[PDB]
DNA sequence: CAGTAT
DNA sequence: GGCAATACTG
């Protein structure tokens, strides 16, 4: 009943979170087109009300029979309606197994021993099955030091257009220094296995800030807000690249004074703070220092399904 | 920006 | 008025 949200789907995020008010008291047309629609990766609310009002589209079939035909769709809509199916599969667990030792591979292969992958992202909250593949590609503990941003030297790049040319990496549908998001396919094992294109997510971090991607990246989402209400609460900011001790409330706007002024972050370029920023860094070596900073018990990756 | 993604 | 926080793109 006020599972009515997926109606609510359609932006109302915290109106979404509120039903998961009284309502003692216990649909429409283009709504519940929109709420199908925006099961296509490239089409939230706004872009599927476009296809509805301005294309007729009342289904995602639809959509894919007419999708050639529509010259306003993006690159990444059209990649998102192509894959669409394979998209609505789910990954068993042990086929993200593969996954990550094949990314680890590979990674290995043209990367070297410098670097490394983890596979987080459900999978390494151990549920049986995941929606995607969310990799963290960083330098390991014992590389040495670079004098730049690991994003400014184009690695990502060039890691993607390696797993290009095996065929792993088959369709984009965004990438930028810091994060490339596309669809992988496993090579057919051989009675011959082909495998489906999975959505993959590749996140490029720097070496200091793997303990808080880990956290980020691990998730589960509802997990990660509730951790960041807790830091918020304490005067700190923590997202993918850092815990970061801000101080009061008037303090952290003074400091966004400076360094934010954005509707983009806090106050990152290429995934490492700014100077101001990096001042107010705690170091953590690992996931267990987040949660002892923030007076919260560690939870094991497969108990942060909140 | 103002949409899309995570 | 604000709510977790950040990346890529037309
Ligand atoms: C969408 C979103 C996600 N995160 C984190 C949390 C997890 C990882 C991966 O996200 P995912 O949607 O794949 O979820 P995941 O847990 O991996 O589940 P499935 O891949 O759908 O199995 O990113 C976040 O911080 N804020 C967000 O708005
Ligand atoms: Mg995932
Ligand atoms: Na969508
Ligand atoms: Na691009």
């Amino acid at each position: 009943q006020e599972m009515a949200d997926l109606n609510n789907a359609l932006g109302e995020k915290y109106k979404v979170s509120s039903y998961h008010k009284l309502l003692k008291k216990a649909t429409k047309p283009k709504l519940k087109a929109i709420q199908e629609l925006t099961q296509v990766h490239g089409f939230g609310p706004r872009a599927a009300a476009a296809l509805f009002d301005r294309e007729g589209i009342f289904t995602v079939d639809e959509l894919l029979q007419k999708a050639d035909s529509i010259p306003s769709l993006t690159d990444q809509q059209r990649v998102g309606i192509k894959y669409f199916y394979d998209i609505n599969e789910k990954i068993p667990m042990q086929e993200s197994v593969l996954h990550e030792n094949y990314l680890r591979e590979k990674c290995m292969e043209v990367l070297g021993k410098d670097f490394s992958i983890l596979i987080c992202g459900s999978y390494r909250r151990r549920h049986p099955f995941s929606g995607d593949v969310d990799a963290i590609l960083s330098r390991t503990l014992d590389a040495p030091p670079l004098s730049e941003p690991v994003a400014a030297t184009g690695v990502l790049g060039h890691f993607v257009e390696f797993l290009e040319s095996l065929k792993y990496l088959e369709a984009t549908m965004a990438q930028g220094p810091l994060k490339y998001m596309g669809m992988g396919r496993l090579p057919p094992r051989i009675n011959t296995k082909v495998y489906k294109a999975r959505r993959v997510d590749i996140r490029l971090i720097e070496t200091k800030s793997v303990p808080t991607a880990m956290l980020t990246f691990t998730g589960s989402k509802n997990f990660n807000v509730i951790m960041r209400q807790a830091a918020i609460s304490k005067g700190y900011l923590l997202n993918e690249y850092g815990l970061f001790k801000l101080g009061t409330p008037e303090e952290a706007r003074a400091l966004y004074e400076r360094i934010g002024i954005r509707g983009k972050n806090a106050g990152e370029e290429l995934g490492v703070p700014k100077d101001e920023l990096e001042d107010k860094r705690v170091e953590v070596r690992s996931e267990q220092d987040v949660f002892d900073v923030l007076g919260m018990p560690y939870a094991k990756p497969e108990n942060r399904d909140p």
